[PDB]
């Protein structure tokens, strides 16, 4: 048995497929499909899901709505069967408590039980081959009992999310509890403390306010090697960028201006916070002035030059620029906000390297490949090179699921 379709995670991205695919299913028939997703209960992104960590894109950009506002999983619609519309609605906010959000999906999902197989992480992808051309795919995942599992698809979507980003001084120190990104910090919270957090952006934002508001028995320090924090900018001249439209003129671009744009809008997600987030975090110095009492440092500027691993903590050699002076500072706990890198060939890919060309990923999402490749692979996330801001974002998979099933069932047909 050969799926039409397999997917890699059921997250956001995939969802918003899974969705579209149910659309066309009606005109065009349905295709046997799968999305595997690792996570045995599927939470976004959940070991950050803090108190007050805001949605930081419009409701209304959800899964389907810009594309067909009709749909019963608009999220809308997912607050009307949860008896709540009402209620969001005295609320006056665009932006629900990301907890919401996750539930949301979650409810979403819960319509492709059929479809979604969870607990299972993909290991890689084989080609095969008959004559030489690649027919079919083959899918390794592992499940949680630790059985591996392989299925064969006509064609693969891969939509993983991101690997979290590392320095390099901290690669010494993997696998030591007392070291973790941000990404695991639920788990690792989980087990009076002086930690540090690293890195300038949302979530090195996001996690020292949970440490401040959470644990009084933290001490914080948020070592910055930029001078300060920078507000995430959002106005709407700025916001057009991810629109739907702006995908197909970034994609139009020459290399050089499409980096142009890239750089000349990173402010909009990257190394960025949230405007009133920030002043919070402001704000919580500020009274530390007031107080007198130094509980958290504000070591902006700062950049960790070694860092090692003691019986005491963990030691960092923080080099303060303008005062150029190097100083040792002793944690019992390090957090890594660095971010997220998405590369899209890991080990995961690799059986097909042969077979994926240079050119970069279709405008359609699906990455170029030989003659000799007959399936399609498609990726979603892993463009933004080429596609835009919006690509890595909640912005436009609405429109981006449309683009895809369309091909698919164009490549299918
Ligand atoms: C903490 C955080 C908050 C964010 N908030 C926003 C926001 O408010 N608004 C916005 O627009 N964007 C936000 N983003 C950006 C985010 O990338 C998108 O919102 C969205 O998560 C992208 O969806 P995705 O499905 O493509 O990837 P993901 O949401 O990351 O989905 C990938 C899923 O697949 C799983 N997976 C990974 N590798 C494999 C594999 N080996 N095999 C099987 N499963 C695998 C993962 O565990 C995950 O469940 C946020 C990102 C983070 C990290
Ligand atoms: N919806 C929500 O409430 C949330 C949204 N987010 C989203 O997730 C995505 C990524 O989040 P986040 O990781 O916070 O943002 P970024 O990945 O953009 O921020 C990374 C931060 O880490 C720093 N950094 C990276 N490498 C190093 C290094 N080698 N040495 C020192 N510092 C380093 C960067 O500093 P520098 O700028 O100087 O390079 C930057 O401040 C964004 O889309 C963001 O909006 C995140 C959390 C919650
Ligand atoms: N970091 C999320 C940015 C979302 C973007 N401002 C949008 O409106 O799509």
């Amino acid at each position: 048995v050969v799926h039409d379709l397999i997917g890699v995670g059921f997250g956001p991205s995939n969802i918003a497929l899974a969705i579209a695919l149910q659309e066309r299913a009606q005109a065009q028939g349905a295709l046997e499909v799968l999305f595997l997703d690792k996570q045995g209960d599927y939470r976004w992104h959940g070991n950050t899901l803090v108190s007050q960590s805001e949605l930081q894109i419009s409701f209304l950009k959800d899964l389907v709505s810009l594309r067909n506002p009709t749909s019963p999983y608009s999220f809308v619609n997912y607050l009307h069967k949860h008896d709540r519309l009402v209620d969001f609605i005295n609320l006056g906010t665009f932006y629900p408590c990301r907890m919401e959000f996750n539930d949301y999906l979650r409810w979403v999902a819960s319509h492709f039980q059929e479809q979604s197989r969870y607990g299972e992480e993909v290991l890689r992808i084989e080609p095969m081959l008959s004559a030489g051309q690649v027919e079919a795919l083959r899918v390794i995942s592992r499940n949680a009992d630790g059985e591996e599992l392989v299925r064969t698809t006509r064609a693969l979507v891969v939509s993983p999310g991101g690997t979290p980003r590392i320095p390099q001084v901290f690669r010494a120190l993997k696998g030591d509890g007392r070291v973790f990104h941000h990404s695991q910090y639920l788990e690792h919270m989980a087990k009076p403390m002086k930690i540090a957090i690293i890195g300038g952006g949302q979530s090195a934002a996001e996690a020292f306010i949970d440490l401040n508001d959470s644990y009084p028995s933290v001490q914080a320090d948020m070592i910055l090697r930029a001078s300060a924090l920078k507000p995430a900018d959002d106005s709407p001249f700025v916001n057009e960028v991810f629109a739907p439209k702006f995908t197909d003129l970034i994609y139009s671009r020459e290399h050089a201006e499409r980096e142009r744009l890239l750089r000349e809008y990173h402010n909009t997600n990257y190394s960025v916070v949230d405007t009133d987030l920030i002043e919070r975090i402001y704000g919580v110095f500020y009274r530390q002035k007031v107080s007198g009492i130094p509980r958290h440092a504000f070591r902006c500027m700062t950049t960790v030059e070694r860092a090692t691993a003691t019986a005491q903590g963990i030691e960092l050699a923080l080099r303060d620029a303008g005062s150029g002076e190097l100083s040792v500072e002793t944690y019992d706990a390090v957090i890594l906000a660095t971010g997220y890198e998405r590369q899209l060939h890991r080990q995961l890919l690799e059986p097909l390297a042969e077979y994926l060309g240079d050119h970069e990923i279709g405008r359609d999402y699906r990455l170029q490949t030989d003659e000799r490749c007959k399936v399609a692979i498609y990726a979603q996330g892993f463009s933004q090179a080429s596609h835009g801001l919006s690509d890595t974002l909640l912005s436009v998979l609405p429109v981006r699921a449309e683009e895809i099933s369309g091909s698919l069932y164009q490549h299918l047909k």
